[PDB]
């Protein structure tokens, strides 16, 4: 039967089941206002499934000049087209290889650019912002949305939203690998998985996902929505308590000084995106330090709900479009004021 909402990582995170529900702040704030990611599924339902499909921003926008990264050595692939990325989205053989004759994991790097997004996409632009769950905190003239309303004190957000391209990592040596390192954003932001890209034929790494969250520190709800199948899982994030920021820089310096890196005591390895808590990584964070977190599968449609402050890294399952748009709630303008 339907319910408005759920609880996953043990009632440690909200699960909200409909993103428009005119009644979602009563449920919502409470959780928020303590410092908690929140997630909303559903969100795909609501958009037009023919604007988010590699296939169509492959033919719009192909002749675009963009640079790459290599996921699984940071190495840039500089002044290529953007259709190279979009043709090789999903079907393996048309990927662009590495010297190993290997097909790469990559990610698209800063596209579309800067603040362009809506300029570039207005389209897209107006079926994400229309169909945003909690508007009054995420639309950019929300009532809970400070974003427009403070004074140079605060750092403001970028006017947005960002979309964020990546290829799913593959391999068993991948699985240590972020496809966005561990950082830190003094805004608050929703980020909405739009589309993903599961491989069928030539290279489908679908024993070595599901190896991956059965390993792993996944709740076991979490788990059974994996092994149901019906719904397509995007990423795997690690988010953690803005609280428990500095702990985790200790592990970090401790970590890199017994690696041989020469740091300054002072220096921030947050703030460097330098760094992925692996397995390893993570137990240590708990047993040495602790610091527990929370694990959070987003599939298709679902929203995660990130606080300012909070320290997030993100791990691709399969090949994902994410669009996230930055906002600033009452609970957490701490995070952005430029004083003391
Ligand atoms: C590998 N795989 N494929 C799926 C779906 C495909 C179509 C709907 S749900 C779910 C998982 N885990
Ligand atoms: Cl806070
Ligand atoms: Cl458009
Ligand atoms: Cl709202
Ligand atoms: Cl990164
Ligand atoms: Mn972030």
């Amino acid at each position: 039967s339907m319910t408005s909402h759920s609880w996953l990582c043990d009632g440690r995170l909200l699960c909200l089941h409909d993103p428009s529900n005119k009644n979602n702040w009563k449920i919502f704030r409470e959780c928020w206002k303590q410092g908690q990611p929140v997630l909303v599924s559903g969100v795909h339902k609501k958009l037009k499934s023919e604007l988010w499909k590699p296939e169509a921003f492959s033919q719009e926008f192909g002749d675009q000049d963009v640079d790459l990264v290599n996921c699984r050595n940071c190495a840039i692939i500089s002044d290529v087209k953007v259709r190279d990325f979009w043709d090789g989205f999903e079907i393996i053989c048309k990927r662009l290889r590495s010297e190993d004759g290997q097909p790469m994991v990559l990610k698209l790097k800063d596209w579309p650019p800067g603040e362009d997004f809506r300029d570039m996409m207005p389209t897209r632009f107006e079926d994400l912002m229309e169909n945003l769950p909690l508007p009054e905190y995420t639309k950019r003239d929300g009532r809970l949305n400070l974003a427009s309303r403070l004074p140079s004190y605060f750092v403001r957000p970028d006017l947005g939203p960002k979309m964020y391209n990546a290829y799913g990592l593959i391999t068993a040596e991948d699985r240590r690998v972020g496809t966005t390192n561990l950082h830190l954003d003094v805004s608050d932001a929703v980020n909405v998985m739009v589309y993903v890209g599961i491989p069928i034929g030539e290279g489908a790494h679908d024993e070595e996902v599901l190896k991956t969250i059965d390993e792993g520190d996944a709740d076991e709800v979490t788990k059974e929505r994996i092994h149901d199948h019906k719904e397509k899982p995007g990423a795997l994030w690690h988010i953690y308590a803005a609280k428990d920021a500095e702990k985790i820089r200790e592990l970090l310096r401790k970590v890199g000084e017994e690696q041989g890196q020469e740091n300054p005591p002072d220096h921030d390895p947050i703030h460097d995106q330098s760094w992925y808590l692996d397995q390893t990584l993570r137990k240590r964070l708990y047993e040495e330090y602790g610091v527990q977190g929370w694990a959070i599968v987003q599939f298709l449609g679902d929203a995660v709900f990130i606080p300012a402050g909070a320290p997030h890294q993100v791990h691709n399952l399969y090949s994902c479009i994410k669009v996230a748009e930055d906002f600033v709630s009452p609970e957490h303008v701490k995070h952005c004021f430029r004083l003391t």
